[PDB]
RNA sequence: AAAAAAAAAG
RNA sequence: AAAAAAAAAAG
RNA sequence: AAAAAAAAAG
RNA sequence: AAAAAAAAAG
């Protein structure tokens, strides 16, 4: 088994059985952001790849990095 | 003939039932029409019909499922 | 919490807490449909009809078929 | 042409990938024309171009993967 | 080769 | 209570 | 970074 | 309301 600090980008929907990244069961942004150590953390942490839906994207728990001027 | 319903699906773009009869939502914006839509491809958000496990306290401000009176989000 | 009764989806079961049993080999279980292993990973039969019936040529289908049906 | 390729889908009828290009088997049964069909709908079972995992021992008769010679199933 | 690249209000 | 996060640590 | 390279009989 | 009851060879 391997464990990666890497955020997995399908979260709760995510059906890899063997996935080694990390997955968030709250919409709530861990207060450590991609600082977070905790293997099993349940809260968000950053994805790293630009959101397909830009600065107009209207998820508010979108995880996935987005232009400035996108206003929360 | 067609089988499909205007009842809203549970599971949303993640539903992966080939054959499933039900609305899909495909944005985080709620339908201007409401429950009362009538378009069977529309693509906005509809309420479920079926009690959120969450209650009274659910706090996720897209959640379509039926909550008891007094509910509030930020 | 888990149960004896057969997944009927197997490895392609995407219910994070199914409580029920998967299979992960084609080969069925030596002690049949009243094993009593909670881990077992050999099939076990699914209780539900067929929807391929008599004629259904998959071999290792789990799901019930009636007597006609007759596997090389 | 279209995007659309004659390359076999490794997952199948378990295929989530809603802009998914290959092509998905829906039976068991191997196209008689193996490797060599050309139907972009063809819906039987095609060689997949991956290695299996399981090698020279997989015992799964619907197996589309790569096998090495000297693999045997049941007669 | 698994995000809603389906746009109608994104 | 057979596919939602009734998994809680801040929900 | 989506196959059962998880094995007990694969 | 998650099996290929979608068929061309099932
Ligand atoms: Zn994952
Ligand atoms: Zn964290
Ligand atoms: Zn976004
Ligand atoms: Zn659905
Ligand atoms: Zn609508
Ligand atoms: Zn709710
Ligand atoms: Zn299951
Ligand atoms: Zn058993
Ligand atoms: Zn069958
Ligand atoms: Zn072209
Ligand atoms: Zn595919
Ligand atoms: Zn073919
Ligand atoms: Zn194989
Ligand atoms: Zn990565």
């Amino acid at each position: 088994s391997e464990k990666s600090l890497e955020q997995c980008k399908f979260g709760t929907h995510c059906t890899n059985k063997r996935c080694k990244y990390r997955h968030a069961r709250s919409h709530i942004m861990c207060r450590e952001g991609a600082n977070c150590t905790r293997i099993d953390c349940l809260f968000g942490h950053p994805i790293n790849e630009d959101c397909r839906f830009g600065v107009n994207c209207k998820n508010i728990y979108c995880l996935f990095r987005h232009p400035p001027g996108r206003v929360l």
